[PDB]
């Protein structure tokens, strides 16, 4: 019941995107916590969260942010845990500012970055699942089943 | 010892970039294999490689490619293992084509994407290490040491 | 009556674009088949389709995909037949991810790429027609008539 | 023997790129002509070239140009033959201007567009070859051999 | 009463943009003609128009086109007259394909290019006016008055 | 003879580009002046230059600048003369910043924009020439000769 | 009561963006003036404003402009005062033309540039406040309180 | 004398760019410190630096970084002082990633952003100087002299 994945996001407005990560973790029965933390506006909240993540038993952090998106990278700055980053789509620049701000991390501080938007959120949860599955046979079985079902459920011909 | 990470790249011309992933894993004493696999030129080789990766004992796959860079996403299409993607800098579009073709994967098929170029390659190895560290206390401590040395070694002022 | 062109697409959502290719082939009386196949989500379905296309009598493949668009390129990986690729417009990046993922193929594995969206679908069908017309006089006549009609039907002055 | 493919390019400065199409066609023993034709500097030369291509026995035209790169689309405007387009890498915008001016052709006037640069040129020749192969069993077998050698020749591991 | 400016455009859909050029010329009492001509779809219509523009008494050509926009550049290919180009905004790429296709002309064949969209159309008409004003004192006076009025009519403080 | 075209540029570093405009005007025997004027570093110099250009007898102004490139638009803000703009290629953004800051002028204040770099500079001179040619039969014939020599001199085939 | 910050903007249409700067200055009790001034369309109005800003007691200028945005840079050309620039979002290019036109100033003429749109306007006011706070203890206290309140008011968990 | 400006940069590789800020401040005799601070590699060093800057007597902070470039925004997150940001030109994306990650800061946390590269660094120092000049008449006069010399020193014509 203790959380092994932490989903953090810069704002309430990010939740429409990051909820897709929450739903997938819940679907695969992965205990997790979901929080709002801003690198730019609550930096000390972020420092506290990220420094203590490992000792709190977290295994993977999923961080979503838009614009000058610094939350995933600064989370990675303070934790040794794998951090996955989700670029939240921005109004003007359609998430390109989000993407480059997250993916272009300097050598030495990784953020595993996923697609702009909801797809990216879903994939960050799936990527966290596959990480956790390495050591968790029951979850690995659940994940296999999920992937196989996705593949089997793709239609064979279009509907007009 | 048997490899627990696979580094695969689209061609020999990717090696100047992907060697940084190789060097990093070796530094942290993570057993790994380093291979050329082309999604487009050797599709069956990729299918076989990715489908059998888990049974062979691999835990993480690091895939690098330039241009349209199908390799990391197609690898992730065939394995349940976490796949990390390194966009290799191409002549014309500077790795922006590679970045988009790797990071914009559909929901259901994650690639954890790192920066364009040598830094991304290094970070892919470090991200793989942080994943393995979750289950390997000795590696986790070596990783902690690596990160501590990085932080401690940054100079306080620039040299002329 | 046997299909000589295969239209494949990553998803039902791609059909609003790819239907324009279907309609044009039907208009020019080119027997064809229309299928949903995903490189990223049904890779084995794609391998089967692409490996057997030639022996099934197909002459040209039209492949439509959006995002990290790998369907046309991976189709080309497994068939010797000409593959034409249609970038499906994406939400955030307006089909630029689709375009670069499709057109920037490595030397040795061509995909003939058309415009983003419906225009591209129409043109992929027309391009397939012109390919088939090389050996098919009746189709060549139909194609000439079609092109000439298009040109004659362009208005000479704007309506307010 | 009489040419069945025309390679045309906007200027001498395109030759460093377009020679790769020339070399490929020669390797596969496809009779062809190689010419400089500028849409903007020699418009009548282009009109004549493209209008008469089919009657002269050409089956496919490969057109390369940089900058605004009007040549491939304007060629396609005047011939019913398949036209394949190679964006040549320009100094300032790295072939992105060429790519867009070639690939974004309106519905009705296809250009099958290949990658920016030397790889695109090579692939334009290979795509032309796969088109001709549909009606020429001996070439089809030579093309099969070429593709098989490409696949078989990719190394298994990188060299240092 | 004979036209001294020719406004040409690729399609009826371009008219919503190019009508702004028509209105401004009419406002400044510059006799002009307004036509639909497509470089890609009516190339022979374009050749005829452009080759004969000068002998028909035209002084300036304003050409509007979107997408793989070749109309202004090909018009310039066939006339010695100044050609001004207006990038029509495109759906997916917001007129960036239009812009680069028009402005990036090779040395030797100028197109004076204006802003994407309606502003560009207005400015192409104003630019044509300033060209014609060089030799036409009455028009020069009308143009001065127009510019001065624009400047005087800019408000001094915002309305809430 | 008194200058009828002014070439102005943002700084000495623009000269490598803008000399091509100078050389072209000289070739066509168009009297002109060539100056450095910075919108941002010498704003009063620009105001004076542009406000007095017409009274001094200038007919066309060619303005080149890199980076934010305020020079051509601000020149057009102060003169009623046609202003032609040359985006100079900057180190970082390759003249894309210059292109946008020149071409996206508001309705009311035209800059006729040419390609990025040396070709744009050449074409700015040629466009200025075609403007002057409307009122100068001897120049019009020299321009016709120039254009005819350009067309006639393009080789028919590439040299190795 | 005398203004110490001047907010200027190119047009009424810019006010929906720049009003956010006005509101924040008023909130922090910073006396200011708010005007419409266009670099491109009222250059002499701008020269007058900018040359006299310092002697009128202004300390900071906030300038908002869209498109070929020259207002902030030309303001900086004529004043020694710090000029902050706000890129107003544009229709086609989503404020990217605005951004590059403002931020890419030549060495020697700074404009401190803020985010595209309303956020940028708010931040230009906050940046001006922090500048003024250096010498104004009461404002510094007000600013601290404002920042602290922002940070304390960020929610801790998302609402569904 | 005690520093009143801090120049901080992400790494030694930024120094080639950021030295231009250092040189400028020295030229204007503005006491300053010049340091390496990495948001991602030395997050605690940055927190300490930025939180204590004001109490240490700093008035302005100039921060430069390349790639994802978290340094300027995270610095601004922890200090109430004005923070000026210099995007450093990166190999792959030419400083466009840095520009977006610096300039697109959320409302509430300003970074005054300057041009990409050496010119931006110079301008960051000049902007800092214009801020300090508001309270320091002797510096204000030195700055006036600097700006006057810049304007007066621009040549009237280019040298060959
Ligand atoms: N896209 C792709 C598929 N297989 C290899 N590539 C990429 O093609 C680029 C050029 O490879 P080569 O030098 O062999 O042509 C490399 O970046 C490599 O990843
Ligand atoms: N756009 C165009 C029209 N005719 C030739 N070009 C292109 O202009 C570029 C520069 O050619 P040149 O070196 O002759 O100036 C080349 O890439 C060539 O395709
Ligand atoms: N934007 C601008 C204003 N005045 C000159 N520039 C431009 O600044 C760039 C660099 O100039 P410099 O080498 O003098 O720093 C040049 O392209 C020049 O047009
Ligand atoms: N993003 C970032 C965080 N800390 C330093 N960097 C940046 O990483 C780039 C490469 O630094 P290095 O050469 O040390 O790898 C530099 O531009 C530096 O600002």
């Amino acid at each position: 019941s203790a959380p092994v994945v932490g989903i953090i996001m810069g704002s309430q407005s990010d939740w429409e995107t990051m909820r897709h990560a929450d739903a997938l973790l819940t679907e695969l029965e992965i205990p997790h916590e979901t929080l709002i933390v801003s690198a730019n506006r609550t930096p000390d909240r972020l420092a506290d969260y990220a420094r203590t993540a490992a000792e709190r038993g977290l295994n993977v952090i999923i961080a979503g942010a838009g614009g000058a998106a610094h939350l995933p990278g600064m989370c990675a700055a303070w934790t040794r845990l794998p951090v996955l980053g989700v670029p939240v789509e921005s109004r003007a620049l359609k998430g390109m500012d989000s993407l480059l701000s997250i993916v272009q991390m300097p050598g030495g501080v990784p953020v595993g970055t996923l697609a702009i938007g909801a797809s990216g959120a879903k994939n960050a949860a799936l990527l966290a699942a596959s990480i956790l599955a390495l050591y968790n046979p029951a979850l690995a079985a659940r994940l296999e089943t999920w992937r196989a079902l996705q593949t089997a459920s793709v239609p064979n011909s279009p509907i007009t």
